[PDB]
């Protein structure tokens, strides 16, 4: 499952705040929260980043948003939220595995960095 | 009608003029008129999703056909420093045209955090 700090919380090697989980996919708050609820969904299968996506894992790709969809909702984000995917060094992307994250419980401004 | 009410099913619909830059039987992307970096594009649903909190389990091959495009499209477009996708949900979110989008932005640093 991958060389990264993500593949380690997937393993159970490090602890995380782990929130869902199923057969592909995880879901925990961020160890660095940028809003009062900021989490992030990541599929158990290692790819590095958005860009090497493969066809094949279309419907993996939006089963992380719905996921997360449904984890903003039970932690009670009625006023909206924002999902962000970063890519690459202009994305600001922190870590190399695939991470969607869900932020909420404040105003989210524009532009989004 | 295919596409909903909203000005981005009537982008669909070819009714009000858009700069497509990839199209399908899936979806749609076009550039934003109102970009927050060099690069700014949109990617929708051609079917009406108001907002991704409503979208359906079995929507998930639609939503993640909405990230592969924008990556092929990102790609196309030259973005290979990278860039941020942005799904906007609701008042908290920035959501004002209620059909869901993923945005796409490139050709400058991001910063964090996104918004
Ligand atoms: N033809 C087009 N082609 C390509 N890209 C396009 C496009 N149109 C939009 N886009 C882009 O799509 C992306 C995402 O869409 P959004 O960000 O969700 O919508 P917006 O165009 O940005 O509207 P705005 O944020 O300016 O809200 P407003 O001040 O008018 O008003 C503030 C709030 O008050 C609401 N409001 C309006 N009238 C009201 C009224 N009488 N009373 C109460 N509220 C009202 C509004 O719904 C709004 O939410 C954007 O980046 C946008 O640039």
């Amino acid at each position: 499952g991958g060389d990264t700090i993500f593949g380690k919380i997937i393993r159970k090697e490090i602890p995380a705040k782990i929130i869902f989980e199923d057969d592909r996919c995880l879901a925990f708050h961020d160890i660095s929260p940028q809003a009062p609820t900021h989490f992030l969904v990541i599929p158990k299968k290692h790819i590095s980043q958005i860009s090497v996506a493969e066809d094949d894992d279309e419907s993996l790709l939006g089963h992380l948003m719905i996921v997360g969809k449904k984890c903003a909702a039970d932690l009670g984000l009625n006023k909206g939220y924002r999902m962000v995917v970063n890519e690459g060094s202009d994305g600001g992307q922190s870590v190399y595995h695939v991470h969607l994250a869900v932020l909420g419980g404040r105003q989210m401004h524009w532009p989004p960095g």
